[PDB]
């Protein structure tokens, strides 16, 4: 989960990182977030608009759990 933690949250702090198009390929990482308790879905159809996004809350708890390290 260490790698996953930063995947969604990284983009809100530093754009493009792991959420923009990365979600479509590494959806399993983003799916872990359901266990952490916070996620948001844009369309999940393609990889451009159909991606997931993090909520403001997710960045605080999830990243501190050892995000990337």
């Amino acid at each position: 989960m260490s790698d996953y933690l930063k995947v969604l949250q990284a983009i809100k702090s530093c754009p493009k990182t792991f959420q923009s198009n990365y979600v479509r390929n590494n959806a399993s990482l983003v799916a872990e977030a359901a266990s952490r308790g916070h996620i948001s879905c844009a369309t999940t159809s393609g990889r451009n608009g159909g991606a997931w996004e993090i909520t403001a809350s997710g960045t605080r708890f999830l990243k501190r759990m050892g995000g990337c390290v």
